[PDB]
């Protein structure tokens, strides 16, 4: 039974994710505040991303209890903890989007900027969570009390498509635009420097004063060509000789943990459109919604782990933070 596996697996799983996630994200928060001192824009969004994960993490103890026991915290706590879940969820992905845009603007193309964009982003994360705070309530579901969603059909179609737009389409569109643009800057023609004076031949500019059109490859220039500054030949020319990894991994790992759930709710909501309206398929999609939600819920403890492995400079700060 899916409910029996839930009551055995979730309480310890969610308690471990809560603990590991709380230590991990609370280390990031106080590393950024004390050591980095929130001077850069990337530090301001990583702080807000850590806060998003913490707002999500603090709900796990109540979900851990509800896996094995009924909902004993009442209707207000059901709505409060649903709000914190969604504010943490939307805040998390929106702060990953701003980090990917910040790297795009820095490569391809300031505290007041960070504070304004962060507070506006928290506002959109709070707004996106209102529907779930409205329709989620503590209700008698047969023999047991459950804190769950009671969306009218119209709202269920809205919730599902709006969750897939903000959680899957928007971040994937931002990734394809930002990283194709970032990759395009890393694709360039080779520039060569004169080993005598130091004149750098830039293929983009070329050398139109001595018969080289802008955009000519150094190898396509004739042997008679000479250095414009000192006059030496083509034979004396040598060829001219990190945050993206962390910010890229953070978005990729987000998709891995949350896309299965987003697609399962899309399939379970519009079953007639996908052709999954039969009896056997609805039961599998209900079990899949429960299984894929657990995967997504373990994501809130992963960003501090990515920083330790992908970030070498972050690794050094974690060792200093644990010592203090
Ligand atoms: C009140 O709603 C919350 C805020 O608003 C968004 C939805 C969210 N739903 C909550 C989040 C906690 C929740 C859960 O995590 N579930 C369901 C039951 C379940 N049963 C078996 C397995 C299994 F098999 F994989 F182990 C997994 C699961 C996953 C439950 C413990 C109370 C449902
Ligand atoms: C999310 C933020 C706040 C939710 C607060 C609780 C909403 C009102 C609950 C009323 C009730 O107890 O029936
Ligand atoms: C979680 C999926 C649903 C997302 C809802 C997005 C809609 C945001 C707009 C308004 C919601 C209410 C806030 C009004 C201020
Ligand atoms: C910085 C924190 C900002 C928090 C703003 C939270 C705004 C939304 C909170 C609560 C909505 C109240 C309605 C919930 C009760 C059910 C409503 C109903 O169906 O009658
Ligand atoms: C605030 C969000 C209001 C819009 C949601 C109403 C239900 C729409 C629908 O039937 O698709
Ligand atoms: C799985 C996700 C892939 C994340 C990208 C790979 C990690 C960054 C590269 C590196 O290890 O230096
Ligand atoms: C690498 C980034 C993407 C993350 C993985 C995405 C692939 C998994 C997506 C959806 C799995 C859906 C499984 C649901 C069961 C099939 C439907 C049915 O019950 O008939
Ligand atoms: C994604 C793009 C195209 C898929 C088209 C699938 C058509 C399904 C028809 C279902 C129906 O008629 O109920
Ligand atoms: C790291 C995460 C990679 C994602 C894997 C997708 C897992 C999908 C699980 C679907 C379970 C459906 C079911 O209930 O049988
Ligand atoms: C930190 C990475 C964590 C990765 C694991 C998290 C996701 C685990 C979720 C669910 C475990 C599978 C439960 C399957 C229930 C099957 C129901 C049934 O057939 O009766
Ligand atoms: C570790 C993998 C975590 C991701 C998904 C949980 C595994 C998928 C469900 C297990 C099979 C369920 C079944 O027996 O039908
Ligand atoms: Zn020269």
């Amino acid at each position: 039974d899916v409910k029996q596996i839930g009551a055995q697996l979730l309480p310890p799983l969610y308690s471990l994710v809560f603990i590991f996630g709380f230590v991990g994200n609370m280390l990031v928060v106080l590393i950024l505040i004390n050591y980095k001192k929130l001077k850069c824009l990337t530090d301001i969004y990583l702080l807000n991303l850590a806060i998003s994960d913490l707002l999500f993490l603090i709900t796990l103890p109540l979900w851990a209890h509800s896996a094995a026991n009924e909902w004993v915290f009442g209707n207000a706590m059901c709505k409060l903890f649903t709000g914190l879940y969604h504010i943490g969820y939307f805040g998390g992905i929106f702060f990953i989007i701003l980090l990917t845009i910040d790297r795009y603007l820095a490569i391809v193309h300031t505290v007041t900027f960070g504070v304004v964009t962060s507070v506006i982003t928290w506002l959109v994360a709070v707004f996106a969570s209102v529907p779930n705070i409205i329709f989620t309530k503590c209700q008698k579901e047969d023999s047991v009390y459950v804190c769950g969603p009671y969306f009218p059909r119209g709202w269920n179609n809205f919730h599902t498509i709006m969750r897939n737009i903000l959680g899957l389409v928007l971040p994937l569109l931002i990734m394809v635009i930002c990283y194709s643009g970032i990759l395009k800057t890393l694709l360039r023609m080779k520039k060569y420097t004169c080993t005598v004076c130091g004149y750098i031949y830039n293929p983009e500019d070329g050398d139109p004063d001595n018969g080289v059109n802008p955009g000519t490859d150094f190898k396509d220039i004739p042997d008679d060509w000479v250095c414009p500054l000192c006059g030496v030949g083509k034979d004396q020319f040598e060829e001219v000789e990190r945050d993206v990894r962390v910010i890229f991994t953070i978005m990729i790992v987000y998709f891995l943990f949350w896309t299965p759930y987003n697609i399962v709710i899309l399939l379970n909501t519009f079953q007639e459109f996908f052709g999954l309206s039969n009896c056997e398929s609805t039961s599998q999609l209900d079990q899949a919604t429960q299984v894929t939600e657990t995967l997504g819920m373990t994501h809130c403890c992963i960003n501090p782990i990515i920083y330790a492995f992908v970030g070498e400079k972050f690794r050094s700060l974690f060792h200093i933070a644990l010592g203090e």
